[PDB]
DNA sequence: ATATGACGCT
DNA sequence: AGCGTCAT
């Protein structure tokens, strides 16, 4: 009544790179610019397997995961970029380069947690109660939120699409309530107003356009961030998520779209987020756990509590490599050569880490996939990281696997290895 | 034959 | 420690 939480304290915001990859290499070269563009990894096995996808080509059907031969099937004049090769393998350096040039300019605006390459979750609770200072009672306006949609509107007694956008912003401009410093609503504007601020930083210092999600939490945020792509970006109000959610597939929530959220389906019948909310905590908790209970009566609601944390640094450092089909290694020769390789790679990110970020780390996980086993990893092992030395890290890593070879004459591989995967991890300041 | 990274469970 | 889950 006067006492449950709303999930109403923080402003947060997600950040995707609009189809980064592409735009990394849209950037680089004029000629793939406003085109049907993706990004390909390899080339021999049916043309290379697309990663990135301009909005362009997304209209004729091509998708991340595509075969590019099938690819050119759907759109004839798609241009490819190919991932750079070195030592046999994908090197992403280009765009992790990419990724640290966007991080550090959104570090000027507010407190940034690195979710991927291309995605940032943004703490603007702070940022947004200094900013309602400075602003003193100036209202906001609708020219400072010149991307920006708000979900839900507009609503109640123009067919382009920037009409309608523009309708929703004067509606909920008109409506703000900004007597109050502290109405959530207004607090989610001014959070609104930085990202603009963000994002036209970003575009002008590197070139890159992104879209963005504002909320009261992090799913909410990322919820939002997908509404409106690319090159935009939404307001989702705690007001707007009863109707959001009515018609929300479980599996559109982040953290929902595997098995676990499957089972949210299955067992209760349901379809929609918002269905969930009929169910009592002590229910959800019976059917999924005490926590994922807890967690999906919470976030039926709007509610979710998962803090921002103010790292903008991978946690752990790895290389990979599947050996697909007929390529799979089976030969004591080529596993050890390819853990060179890997070993070779991660030793130069280890150390430019080192340089850039004043830390060190201490463990290496070896994990390799064997032929016929769905799973991502077949087994994992560790060891000490002592030194940033590649061929120390490649014995070292086959010592610790060396056991898994099942054949009898040890010149040859059994099963076949269908992955290796080198990862560092455990850092420590330097 | 759809390269990574974070985190949960035990 | 080592495996399972979810994700970009
Ligand atoms: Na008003
Ligand atoms: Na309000």
């Amino acid at each position: 009544g006067p006492h449950m939480a709303t999930g109403q304290d923080r402003v947060v915001a997600l950040v995707d790179m609009d189809c980064f990859f592409v735009q990394v290499e849209q950037r680089q070269n004029p000629h793939l610019r406003n085109k049907p563009c993706a990004v390909v990894q390899y080339k021999s096995w049916k043309g290379g397997g697309i990663i990135a996808v301009s909005y362009e080509a997304r209209a004729f059907g091509v998708t991340r995961s595509m075969w590019a031969d099938d690819a050119k099937k759907l759109c004839p004049d798609l241009l490819l970029a190919q991932v750079r090769e070195s030592r046999g393998k994908a090197n992403l350096t280009k765009y992790r380069e990419a990724s640290v040039e966007v991080m550090e300019i959104m570090s000027r605006f507010a407190v940034i947690e690195r979710a991927s390459i291309d995605e940032a979750y943004v703490d603007l609770t702070s940022a947004v109660q200094e900013r309602l200072q400075k602003l003193q009672g100036q209202p906001i306006s609708a020219d400072l939120l010149p991307s920006t949609y708000i979900e839900g509107l507009p609503q109640g007694p123009t067919v382009q699409k920037e009409g309608m956008r523009k309708q929703g912003l004067f509606q909920w401009l008109d409506s703000l309530q900004i007597d109050n410093l502290t109405s959530p609503d207004l607090q989610l504007t001014v959070g609104a107003v930085i990202v603009e601020e963000m994002r036209a930083a970003i575009e002008r210092e590197t070139g890159f356009q992104c879209s963005a999600g504002i909320s009261h939490n992090k799913v909410l945020a990322k919820l939002a961030c997908g509404l409106n792509k690319p090159n935009r970006q939404t307001l989702v109000s705690h007001g707007s998520v009863p109707q959001l959610f009515s018609q929300m597939p479980i599996r559109k929530i982040r953290s929902l779209g595997g098995k676990l959220g499957a089972s949210v389906i299955e067992i209760l019948g349901i379809e929609y987020m918002g269905e969930l909310t009929q169910f009592t905590e002590s229910q959800l908790q019976s059917h999924f756990g005490e926590k994922n209970g807890s967690w999906l009566y919470a976030m039926c609601r709007g509610i979710e509590h998962d803090p921002v944390k103010p790292r903008q640094l991978p946690k752990t450092i790895g290389c990979s490599k599947n050996f697909p089909g007929k390529t799979a290694l089976a030969t004591r020769e080529q596993v050890q050569w390819w853990l060179l390789q890997l070993a070779q790679e991660l030793e130069e990110r280890l150390t430019k880490d080192r340089n850039d970020n004043d830390r060190v780390a201490t463990q290496l996980v070896v994990s390799i996939r064997v032929q016929g086993d769905k799973r991502l990893s077949s087994l994992r092992r560790c060891c000490a990281l002592t030194r940033y030395d590649a061929h120390k890290m490649s014995h070292d890593a086959f010592t610790v696997i060396k056991n898994c070879n099942t054949s009898g004459i040890q010149t040859e591989w059994s099963p076949p290895l269908t992955m290796l995967f080198l990862c560092a991890t455990k850092f420590s300041a330097s």
